[PDB]
């Protein structure tokens, strides 16, 4: 648990597009204890509410016709947030790349491990706000 990194891991397995994060709660809310005020308060609502558009924080190609099928989220108060996120690509041939908005959400995280399991090959790539394309 280091602040500013977020854990990546991507499973590809047939139609199904598995993405899981793990991440800080200083990345995500931008503190790790309880809403001191107003403000503090909405930072935490915006977050958890831009948590459930997995499709916002991951770009996946239209062609691959992914539809979501599962948002999980999980708040730990340190703290921290796991996000379990289930696409069904029907098109997943189609699916090349996977281009990452995380960091335009969540820009107090500098880094991310990403870890892609597809049934032909496992890669590990570290992404940043700059480079955040992951290969398929
Ligand atoms: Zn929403
Ligand atoms: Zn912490
Ligand atoms: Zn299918």
């Amino acid at each position: 648990h280091v602040h500013g990194q977020v854990e990546l891991n991507i499973a590809q397995d047939g139609h199904d597009l598995l993405l899981e994060i793990t991440a800080p709660g200083a990345d995500v809310v931008g503190f790790e204890h309880a809403p001191q005020d107003d403000a503090q308060k909405q930072a935490l609502e915006k977050a958890l509410e831009t948590l459930h558009h997995p499709e916002k924080l991951f770009a996946l190609s239209d062609k691959a016709q992914c539809e979501k099928r599962e948002v999980l989220i999980k708040h730990t108060l340190g703290g921290s947030f796991t996000a379990q996120y289930q696409f069904h690509c029907e098109a997943v041939d189609q699916l090349k790349q996977i281009d990452t908005q995380w960091f335009q959400y969540f820009p107090s995280t500098e880094k991310i491990q990403a870890n892609v399991l597809t049934e032909k090959q496992q890669s590990a790539l570290q992404l940043n706000a700059k480079q955040t394309l992951i290969k398929l």
